[PDB]
């Protein structure tokens, strides 16, 4: 005998398992365990996939409810599970957009500063560099303080919370709650600071005082600056990360990259939708008997939307497993998600990964593994699939 099959398959995120395509082509919604031993539908097709993130009844903040099955262990409050909802019910949706677009005058001008100097200084340093902590992961907590408008000394400590924060656990985490109430004070304490005047800090700080938002409470204000640097800082982080792994394992492509930068953004395209970073699919909570597929979920069922499986379906992206810069299709894929809750930082996250890329080519085009491909470290039970270190030579 056997037990159900387990969820999360493989915490890699240089390779896609067989599995996905197996699940697939045979039953792409079928039931799988999850981490805390509840029972959920695994969805892996880009149609049932799509279908799912489409159907508001399938509901985000309802996976907080008490007594659901779920995918995992919460690391923040449970209204916080809400967030984007909550944001929006306080009349600041279209403020927050507004602060984290890529387009601020000098933005694109500080990433590329940004990368050059953290380029420069592993130049000086010499080989082996680590393009995770101190390329990528740097450049993305330097982008997050200048959205916010923080001081740049104060992004390191934020960013230490992120290795608890964004964990994948089938149980409660003690440190979660000590970090997210301390972060929570830092982000009260710059709302306060009169030297908080641009970025997103510095727009909540007066639309705090404005009387259209007199009754928004302070817990929201510091709450959407907590999510928004960690949820920005974690995802870029660590899409760019594996998008360099990618990209160093694909030669020929860095070769076309460097020679035409021009091509860039359809490659970070391309990078984002072979993506492996999320390590768990998407989780949902049905609030209605609703048809998928040939399963019929049932009010009060957990549903794990699996991206790389939407991502890699042939039947949308004909040889998924390639990068191919002329697709018809090509901002189609899931990486940022879809419906309701798309990605709110789809366009700095793009944005953010090109400049980096651009800058990484420009100052090492020959840059490639310092170790074997096998020798880099998974972090697991994780929100996302990242190596530990990621040792380059040039
Ligand atoms: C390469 C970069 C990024 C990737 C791949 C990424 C991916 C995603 C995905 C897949 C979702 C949907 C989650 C779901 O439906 O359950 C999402 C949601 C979200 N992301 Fe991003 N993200 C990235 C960058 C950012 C940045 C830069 C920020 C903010 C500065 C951000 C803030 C958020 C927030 C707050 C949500 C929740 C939205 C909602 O619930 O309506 N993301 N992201
Ligand atoms: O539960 C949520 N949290 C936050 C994202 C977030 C920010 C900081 C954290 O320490 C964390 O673990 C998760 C949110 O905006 N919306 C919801 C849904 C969500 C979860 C994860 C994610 O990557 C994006 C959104």
């Amino acid at each position: 005998a056997t037990v159900l099959l387990e969820v999360p398959f493989s915490a890699r995120g240089d390779r896609i398992p067989d599995a996905v395509a197996e699940l697939r082509t045979r039953e792409p919604i079928r039931k799988v365990r999850t981490i805390t031993g509840a029972e959920a539908w695994l969805v892996s097709s880009y149609a049932l996939c799509t279908q799912v993130l489409e159907d508001r009844r399938f509901s985000m903040k309802e996976t907080a409810a008490a007594g659901a099955p779920r995918l995992n262990a919460l690391t923040v409050p449970p209204e916080v599970v809400n967030n984007m909802g909550n944001i929006a019910d306080a009349g600041l949706r279209k403020a927050v957009m507004k602060a984290i677009t890529p387009k601020a005058p000098g933005l694109e001008q500080f990433l590329r500063d940004t990368a050059n100097s953290l380029l420069d200084n592993l130049i000086t340093e010499g080989a082996p560099a680590d393009l995770r902590n101190d390329f990528a992961d740097p450049l993305a907590t330097a982008l997050h303080c200048k959205v916010l408008g923080i001081p740049q000394e104060d992004g390191p400590k934020l960013f230490r919370s992120l290795s608890i924060a964004f964990m994948s656990s089938a149980d409660p985490i003690p440190a979660a709650k000590i970090n997210w109430d301390r972060d929570i004070e830092y982000m009260a304490g710059i709302l306060e600071n009169p030297n908080i005047t641009t970025g997103l800090m510095g727009e909540l700080s007066r639309l705090r005082k404005d009387p259209a938002y007199s009754h928004v409470s302070d817990e929201l204000f510091a709450t959407i600056g907590v999510t928004f640097f960690g949820a920005g800082v974690i995802s870029t982080g660590s899409f760019l990360t594996t998008a360099l792994i990618s990209l160093i394992q694909r030669p020929q492509l860095r070769n076309l990259l460097h020679e035409k930068p021009e091509l860039i953004p359809a490659g970070v395209e391309e990078l984002l939708r072979i993506n492996l970073s999320f390590a768990d699919g998407l989780p949902r909570l049905a609030t209605a008997d609703i048809q998928v597929g040939d399963v019929l979920v049932r009010k009060g069922e957990l549903v794990l939307v699996l991206l790389e499986g939407a991502n890699f379906d042939p039947e949308h992206f004909p040889n998924p497993g390639s990068i191919e810069l002329d697709r018809p299709n090509p901002t189609s894929h899931l990486a940022f998600g879809r419906g309701q809750h798309f990605c709110p930082g789809s366009a700095l996250g793009r944005r953010h990964a090109q400049i980096g890329i651009e800058a990484l080519l420009k100052k090492m085009p020959g840059v490639d593994l310092a170790v074997p491909i096998d020798q880099l470290v998974w972090r697991t039970r994780f929100q996302r699939r990242i190596p530990e270190r990621l040792p380059v030579l040039w």
